[PDB]
């Protein structure tokens, strides 16, 4: 029997989200099995859960980000320069590898959308204009960053049947870290400016690995790392959400365990 939005909702409450809250999800939807209206149905029951004085942040990016196009290189190649899209926030849709569910958000009336192609993170509720901007090239995930004033904003991370390298804000600790070693990448986007694209060239930390020993293709990475001991170490609501085993963090708590976890490691 494919799930009903006032089951969610009811699962959400007793998970320990309440009205008000600022949430940012990681959804299987796998794990969860059939809704009744698909995934609308989840987005639907998110958005009761908060109330209309809650807020959600979704990590969605793009796409038809030109990411591995254009990482190395000190301009984007021609080829790409040419004929890419300027990303469009208003049109381009969610990275279907992040979550299904963020498509859904994405397009949700009255979201907002930052301006990072790659980074790029999706917000409903009243606060979702401050949590979206600014959101500039090579401020992917660390300070100034949404993530940044998501973890300033008493967030909550609800995890629904992902896994522990699924929490991206853990990438502000991987970038205030006080560590040697930090792996930087460089990468080119295509944004609009008044109408017309402009490539716009960047570097920032490797968000896929932060360091060498993380940065193996099919990780584990440091995110997955850290939120694995977390997770070992810490009380932590746990429930379902459909038929998805759920988790619901603070997000000031698991980036400050991240930070520790890698100072403790790593040679400044
Ligand atoms: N390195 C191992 C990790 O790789 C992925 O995540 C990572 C993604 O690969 C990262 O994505 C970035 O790198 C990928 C791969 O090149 C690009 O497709 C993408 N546009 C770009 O944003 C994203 N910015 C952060 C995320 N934690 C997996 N989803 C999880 C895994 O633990
Ligand atoms: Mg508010």
């Amino acid at each position: 029997t494919p799930w009903s939005k006032s089951e969610l909702v009811r699962q959400l409450r007793d998970l320990g989200v309440r009205s008000g809250d600022m949430v940012m999800p990681h959804v299987s939807l796998r794990a969860v099995g059939p809704l009744a209206d698909g995934p609308q149905t989840l987005v639907d029951a998110l958005i009761e859960a908060v109330g209309p004085t809650g807020n959600i942040l979704a990590f969605v990016s793009w796409r038809d980000s030109p990411y591995e196009q254009t990482l190395g290189h000190d301009a984007p190649p021609a080829a790409i320069a040419q004929s890419w899209p300027a990303f469009d926030p208003d049109h381009a849709p969610a990275y279907p590898g992040f979550g299904a569910i963020n498509e859904f958000i994405r397009t949700y009336p009255g979201c907002r959308r930052s301006a990072h192609p790659d980074a790029s993170m999706a917000a409903i509720g009243p606060d979702a204009a401050w949590l979206v901007a600014p959101h500039e090239m090579g401020a992917a995930y660390g300070p100034r960053s949404p993530i940044a004033r998501f973890l300033a904003h008493a967030g909550k991370i609800l995890s629904i049947g992902a896994g522990p390298d699924a929490v991206t804000a853990l990438h502000y600790a991987e970038a205030v870290a006080r560590i040697e070693g930090k792996r930087r990448v460089t990468y080119s986007m295509p944004l609009l400016r008044e109408g017309k694209r402009v490539w716009v060239t960047t570097s920032d930390w490797d968000s896929n690995g932060i360091l060498d020993e993380y940065a193996a293709p099919d990780g584990p990475d440091a995110v997955e790392r850290i939120a694995r001991d977390y997770l070992a170490r810490t009380r932590v609501a746990q429930g379902p959400v459909g038929g998805a085993q759920s988790r619901l963090i603070d997000a000031a708590d698991i980036v400050s365990f991240g930070i520790e976890w890698l100072e403790a490691r790593h040679a400044a």
